[PDB]
């Protein structure tokens, strides 16, 4: 029942802060704003902890001017200013059999990822090949958790950019198409094939000057 409360009454337009009722216009406005917020967010230093709180902070920075629920995961009830409450504990990509994390799996998976990152020292001290493989595993874990109602891709990509930066690697998603990212995501989650994601991260990553100069 509560998932309908993400939309205006009898509409396919997500409730938003921009004053927009046209779903196409909302998409374009949001795309432009999240791109700009990403440019500005890149100026912020990477944190010492790459945790679920940080992921929520990224989503909030990218989306708070668009959605009231920016930074809030979809397992959690969210009450809009209009007094209605929304959430969406279960989500499955269209056309596909394998769903994203359901309900409390979202928190459990983000906790497991946090622990893995801590154990691996945020992927510091790796070879280029190792870093790419490990970054791909982190990304597929994020993909499955899919913690937000919308905006997961933009965030996950920002989380990776900052994780990379703190580990001495530049990860540049602009080097590839959306289609390639989608393909790699589908292969990993729908077809249990982790290779395309590994190749993707190899292709868009290089060690930074400092990591070379050291
Ligand atoms: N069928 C799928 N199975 C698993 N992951 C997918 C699938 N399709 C897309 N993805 C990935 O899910 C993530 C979120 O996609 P995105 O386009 O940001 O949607 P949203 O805005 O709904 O969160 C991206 O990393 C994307 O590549
Ligand atoms: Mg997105």
């Amino acid at each position: 029942h509560m998932e309908h409360n993400y939309f205006y009454k009898n509409s396919a337009t997500l409730k938003n802060k921009h004053g927009i009722k046209n779903p196409r216009k909302l998409y374009e406005r949001c795309a432009h704003e999240t791109a700009r917020e990403a440019v500005n967010f890149r100026l912020e230093p990477p944190p010492g902890k790459f945790d679920a709180a940080y992921l929520r902070t990224i989503h909030w920075c990218l989306f708070h001017k668009t959605f009231e629920w920016a930074g809030v995961t979809r397992d959690q009830p969210f009450t809009f200013e209009d007094g209605s409450t929304a959430c969406m504990p279960a989500m499955r990509p269209k056309g596909y059999k394998v769903p994203f994390a359901v309900g409390s799996q979202i928190q459990r998976e983000l906790k497991k990822l946090e622990q893995r990152l801590t154990a691996k020292n945020n992927l510091q001290g790796l070879s280029r090949q190792e870093f790419a493989a490990n970054a791909a595993e982190v990304f597929t874990a994020l993909d499955h958790a899919h913690p937000f109602r919308k905006g997961n891709g933009r965030t996950q990509r920002m989380f990776m950019e900052k994780l990379g930066q703190a580990a001495g690697y530049k990860i540049d998603f602009s080097l590839i198409t959306k289609e390639r990212m989608t393909y790699a995501s589908i292969e990993a989650m729908q077809h249990n094939n982790p290779e395309p994601m590994k190749d993707l991260f190899e292709d868009i990553t290089h060690p930074q000057k400092s990591l070379l100069l050291k």
